[PDB]
């Protein structure tokens, strides 16, 4: 099947809007397409983390992955530091980058008006990323918009790397997500969901308790109107708040607002709340299960395993191209 | 005992002057101290190469070694990109260094006036050799004057990593080979002997041939007073030959002069030239057997063999303390 590979920060908390926009949709994409899911533990690095956050963070998402509903045995899901190829790919592909191509990248403003103290990692990520994608002949990468920028590099080394020593990487795509909604932050409907919002209020995660689903929904912005239509500029919270409500419920928006026809937010909210609660309830369930479970490990272990069969044969040949070794 | 780690370039062609000043001294501290020889391939790659002849140069270069006289079963010999915790170990470090760092690293130089395309890799192989010699622990790095600041480098990284971490890495020391015996040029006796040397006759390579040393010694630079007498300034191509004469005929230079009393440059030079040959002799066989003999590669492998099983400890200690992986 074509391959597509997918890179997780490790960071032990992903949105509704995460499930909703990406997440939910690869239960279906993993028996279309031969999926990767890499925790890349190595790229969180590049910046200041805890030890004990970090390895911590690494079993969450893995838990978390496993508990929506990715299947071990259909897909693999690994840890990107357990697979040595990563590294060693990355190393040989910085050097075949120009210093000029990291530094004009649209990301590495990171850099800021003369900091100066900025881990060499931040600037040189690219070519690893390149490497995670590049090691798996890949075809679809599944990124957002703002990550476009990185896949064009690393089309541009595959094809460098093409030329210089024979065919060897296959040409990535970057494919866009499916959604076709996009959740807002629920106390700024213009602005867009994310675990990087400074008011928790915004968002709601995955492993939000009741009483805590049942308190920012609650919260959520509304409008004045007091009605339950469908309006993007005008009602832009009633908007979000029903997008949420429909692609978890299976109902339609049309639906929605014959059903709360003159019915108020007060219920309309309270409503919601259970339609998430019930929602998250089995994911938070068979998160806890994989937790405890000695079995994720032993996932893990197996993910690992099947990544580093190619990776390897990956590196073989490069190492074989480049001239290194014997 | 106390450990040694030396890189070396892949070039296959070692100068008498590289010889006489480090080289020599291994084969007697090979039995005292614990040492590490690293063909560094992967540093070789951060400037163009071509496959074959890196190929080539790396066993040119293990042979060579061995010829010479290191003893494989007292010494650790092995290739870089074979043990896959150097590329591991580099990444991590190149997160705990700051851009800056390696900027203002006096050999970046090679950026010409803004040449811009130059490969990641140069400004990033500082990390990859803190990497070779503290996966190590070694105390001793045999540089010259030219690296002592990669090795302020390392000191650094090795300090700052101790304090967020702990204690792991030994801070290791650049110890300079004997002095006294400094070999110039033979065509500028002011300037250093080197495999980078425009002109072929500046030096002699362990494997020129008789014909070939013969006529290099002919055209050696000499003074016009005619005398065989020890002068740095004012003849110092005299004083070349007969540093180079003493070193491997182990005569005293004094013992040099008065054995010269009365003679001429003529038969100085014809005498000079076949204790050159004598001792390259038995180097020159020793070659050629390991560089056709299959046990050339039995030895590299019982290399990577001892390299990597303390290299992998190191960097499953390193991984356990920056906090990646399980
Ligand atoms: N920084 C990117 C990095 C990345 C690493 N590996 C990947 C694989 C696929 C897509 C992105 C990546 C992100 O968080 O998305
Ligand atoms: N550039 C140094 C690099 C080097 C790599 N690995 C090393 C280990 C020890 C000392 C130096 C190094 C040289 O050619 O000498």
């Amino acid at each position: 099947m074509k391959t597509i590979f997918s890179g997780i920060q490790p960071s032990g908390v992903i949105t509704i809007g995460n499930y909703i926009g990406a997440l939910r949709q690869f239960v279906e994409l993993q028996h279309e397409y031969n999926c990767y899911f890499c925790i890349v533990d190595q790229h969180a690095i590049t910046v200041w983390q805890d030890p004990h956050e970090l390895r911590q963070n690494i079993r969450r998402l893995a838990a978390l992955y496993l508990a929506v509903g990715i299947d071990p045995t259909q897909a693999t899901l690994f840890i990107q530091s357990e697979v040595p190829a990563h590294a060693q790919a990355a190393w040989m592909l910085q050097c075949i980058v120009y210093i000029g191509e990291l530094e004009r990248m649209t990301q590495f403003k990171e850099k800021s008006a003369g900091k100066e103290a900025v881990s060499a990692g931040l600037l040189t990520y690219p070519p690893l990323m390149a490497a995670d994608i590049l090691l798996y002949n890949t075809d679809i990468v599944p990124v957002g918009e703002d990550q476009k920028q990185h896949i064009e590099l690393t089309r541009d080394l595959a094809e460098r790397f093409n030329k210089r020593y024979g065919e060897l990487f296959t040409i990535p795509e970057a494919r866009i997500p499916k959604v076709g909604a996009r959740i807002m932050s629920l106390v700024d409907p213009t602005k867009k969901m994310s675990k990087s919002d400074p008011n928790p209020k915004a968002y709601i995660t995955l492993l939000d308790d009741a009483k805590t689903i049942e308190k920012k929904i609650k919260s959520a912005v509304t409008d004045s109107e007091g009605t339950i239509r469908y309006d993007k500029e005008a009602k832009p919270g009633i908007s979000n708040l029903l997008n949420i409500y429909s692609t978890l419920s299976g109902q339609s928006i049309e639906e929605l607002e014959r059903q709360y026809e003159g019915k108020g937010y007060g219920v309309f909210k309270a409503d919601l709340a259970q339609v998430v609660i019930e929602t998250l309830r089995p994911i938070q369930e068979r998160y806890h299960h994989w937790m405890e479970s000695e079995e994720l490990d032993r996932v893990l272990d197996e993910g690992a395993e099947k990544a580093n069969r190619v990776a390897s044969e990956m590196v073989r040949k490069m190492e074989q191209a480049m001239g290194l070794g014997r």
